[PDB]
């Protein structure tokens, strides 16, 4: 409830990018309490939906879901300062967050090639903004549409964290070592050298 | 096969101290023994079910509780029509699935470690026969309807003993809390 | 391209393709959420049969596939094991590396997989094998949790010699349910399925 009124006041403000405004086209009851799609626009094309569960505390943990991603939009979308300010936004009132990486091919294709998650363009998005675990889902649209998402959560402790990032330093390691291409290589090793500060 | 049986209990409703549960609408699924009924607590929508009427050889009977309406969670989950309901259910289908997310003890209980069987939910299952549980927990940003506790009945004598010897594992596998003495209590049978 | 394909698509789909159960046409499209998806509303004659959706292709990123699902259910006993089944199929083959068919509605398929005959030598899988799939899965997932788990997923190999590869574990799988099976009927049908194979 607090938290569904900043939702609809940061929204129905409008968050400000270089690509267009976003904006909230409309709000929608979801399947349970709590549950809502916010269809987003940027400047007055259609971007994408969030499904958004508001939380039942110790029961279940609030989440952002961002889905259905405007392929006429996706190379004015994906890396840009409209998605950074997007994800900002929701990393500020969620703890876990699902993002679909299937209109985003550059995700994809360092997914296909084994980059870990949280160093993969949209995942490394992400573990800037303090989600360290992270899970690729990658299930055949086909036997169920909807499953190439990344999930990822914040620590819930200090402890947790650093088991998180020992996770990560072991997959970069085994990534290397894999790696056949050395711009791919450089572009993780790049990644990888921001998290160590 | 029989809808018609169901079909005749579910208008002219069911019972409860909870008020009337009845029939709304009715639909024919993907599938030529597939349905939807929509049911009422009193006036409100209540929950809807998709039942499955079996094509024997080949697929099972099998119904779904899903859609429960979130005004209705405290004073369904608990109750007497809850229980009104499964038992009649249990009449007609050997395989029962039930989506416990609206279910805030069965929910707590299940992410406890809790076996499907002895939650909340799950007890009241295996009390009207339901011998074998399978408890799904997928995230719904995933895919939304993947809360649930599947549950089914013995084909078979030896089936039965079976599924009862692996929830005397899952109990022990579980005293290795305070809520320890509620599934204590719920396993003496 | 996801557009030459595309085109191909809708031209044998709009010409129709005869069968001794009638004509097969394309009499609905609609977008899917991925910009090279569609749904594929599919007539027998002037019944439904059934949805193919369709990805046409994103190279390299996602290669295509076609799932065929949503059988009209007063037509399974026409459509399946018919000349109609093996013309669609065979079309699609042309056109998709991978395919994805719903058997729900297949008793045959259902029956044989419930007891435990490898899909490629299902009744259903069978027919995709002659026509090059060759990575076979079988999914089972209870309609209860989720609509639509009960699909064959078949791929085309990506080698001669992987093809080669898989076609001898097709074979331990067989000699396999073959000394693990009663139904001397089951046996004999899979039997042949399996000598056609060579
Ligand atoms: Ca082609
Ligand atoms: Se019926
Ligand atoms: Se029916």
């Amino acid at each position: 409830m607090v938290k569904y009124e900043e939702l609809l006041k940061t929204l129905e403000n409008g968050i400000n990018s270089e690509e267009g405004e976003i904006r909230l086209v409309r709000k929608s009851q979801g399947r349970f309490k709590e549950e809502f799609n916010f269809d987003l626009s940027l400047g007055s094309k259609p971007l994408l939906t969030l499904k958004v569960f508001l939380g039942r505390k110790p029961y279940w943990q609030p989440w952002v879901e961002v889905f259905g991603v405007n392929p006429n939009l996706r190379n004015v979308f994906f890396g840009s300062e409209a998605e950074r300010k997007l994800y900002e936004f929701l990393s500020e009132h969620f703890g876990r967050i699902f993002v679909e990486y299937f209109e985003d091919k550059e995700t994809t294709y360092e997914l296909q090639k084994g980059v870990p998650p949280a160093l993969s363009r949209l995942g490394f998005e992400l573990l800037k903004l303090g989600y360290t675990y992270f899970r690729d889902w990658f299930i055949p649209e086909g036997l169920m549409e909807g499953g190439h998402k990344i999930q990822a959560e914040k620590p819930k402790t200090e402890e947790a964290k650093k088991r998180h990032l020992e996770n990560l330093k072991k997959e970069f390691e085994e990534f290397i070592g894999k790696c056949e291409d050395e711009g791919l290589i450089k572009k993780v090793k790049e990644r990888y050298n921001f998290l160590e500060h």
